């Protein structure tokens, strides 16, 4: 046996797998896992004997837990930068995933967060367990919600998404689903056999393949009448959230003081201030782009926060040391300006991120 690949293609079937395959790192996505899933998912969409791509986490634990934030930090520490090349490639993944040409079924099995959801959310489908979590922690690292979070977040009801986006609330299970980032619900004993099915189905069409999971959907028990976790906090998230300052939002929660108001306050107020404030114009902005805007628009803000002080600090005290530690630089959220803020979302000319080649463009 040969040494194992970061993530395994493969064609079994009708159908197209890709198994994201690092699953001692939770199957953190690297710039080479990128650059085998990227040109075969091309291949797959103009393949006319793949009918369906999935994609999938080895393991069990994780489905994916992000991008592999700290192999791009430690090399921001030297002269061999990924940063640049990987933001954009991975960001042209999401948006391919986003416009997949096949029908794309996401099996978010386990741990599944930021860059673990831009492989997933923007997808056709996408199957949670009971297992599912889902969070966009990135404010916790000095980054902003990537990966097309711009797009989604503020796409799902009511202002549910900016409040997922500032604060990394985390979601479980069928709650998951009930947010709209899951499409449908299986419990996980059930899994292997939606897979088996999915792949033994001869030439399917998508609605073949929307029948399926919605059989299986049907009939998962776990938490099945369950009401959303942040159902009865939804008036208070769509009220305070709903400000275009952070520091109006912090102010809402305050003025709100219920206990989970004055809980998601002390989250907030933990998290970096230059990431808060980067995070709350990203969606703002995103709520009016396509998809690809977005993720043009993320490119530059991924690019910026390199040149920052928050995500290097962040990486080590949430990914290194571990000590939930960090020690923001700026501290208070008045010493984040306008003018730095306008900074990082200043286009960078010829190297932004664009979807086609430049003929295409007046
Ligand atoms: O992007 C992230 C990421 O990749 C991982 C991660 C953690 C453990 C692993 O073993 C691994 O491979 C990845 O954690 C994170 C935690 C955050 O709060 C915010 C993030 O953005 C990430």
């Amino acid at each position: 046996t040969d040494a194992a690949e970061e993530v395994l293609l493969g064609k079994k079937g009708c159908t197209g797998v890709i198994t994201l395959n690092r699953p001692k790192f939770l199957n953190a996505l690297t710039l080479n896992m990128i650059r085998q899933i990227y040109p075969q998912l091309k291949k797959w969409e103009q393949d006319p004997e793949t009918f369906l791509i999935i994609i999938k986490g080895a393991g069990g634990k994780a489905f994916c837990a992000g991008g592999d934030i700290r192999v791009i930090s430690e090399a921001e520490k030297a002269k061999q930068k990924i940063a640049p090349v990987f933001f954009r490639e991975e960001y042209m993944l999401n948006n391919a995933v986003g416009s997949c040409q096949k029908p794309y079924v996401a099996l978010i099995h386990g741990i599944t967060m930021g860059g673990g959801v831009g492989l997933s959310v923007h997808g056709q489908f996408r199957v949670a367990t009971e297992k599912c979590l889902f969070a966009m922690p990135e404010t916790a690292i000095g980054l902003f919600p990537d990966v097309g979070g711009g797009y989604f977040l503020p796409r799902l009801q009511g202002k549910l998404g900016y409040f997922l986006a500032l604060t990394g609330f985390r979601l479980k299970g069928r709650d998951v689903y009930r947010a709209g980032i899951a499409t449908h619900f299986v419990d996980s004993e059930k899994l292997a056999m939606l897979e088996e099915d999915l792949l033994a189905l001869k030439s399917p069409s998508k609605e073949n393949i929307a029948s399926v999971l919605e059989n299986y959907h049907t009939e998962s028990k776990i938490d099945r009448d369950k009401s959303f976790i942040l159902e009865e906090h939804m008036d208070k998230i769509n009220s305070c959230f709903s400000a275009n300052t952070v520091e109006e939002i912090i102010e809402n929660l305050q003025q709100d003081g219920s206990s989970f108001a004055l809980e998601q306050l002390k989250v907030i107020n933990k998290m970096s201030p230059t990431s808060l404030k980067i995070t709350l114009r990203q969606l703002m902005e995103g709520s009016s782009k396509t998809l690809q805007e977005v993720l043009t628009m993320e490119y530059r803000l991924s690019q910026a926060c390199m040149r920052g002080h928050d995500f290097h600090e962040g990486v080590r005290a949430v990914l290194i040391d571990k000590d939930q530690s960090p020690k923001w630089k700026p501290a208070d959220l008045k010493e984040v300006t306008e003018e730095d803020l306008n900074n990082h979302f200043k286009s960078l000319g010829s190297s932004d991120l664009k979807f086609a080649e430049n003929l295409y463009f007046q």
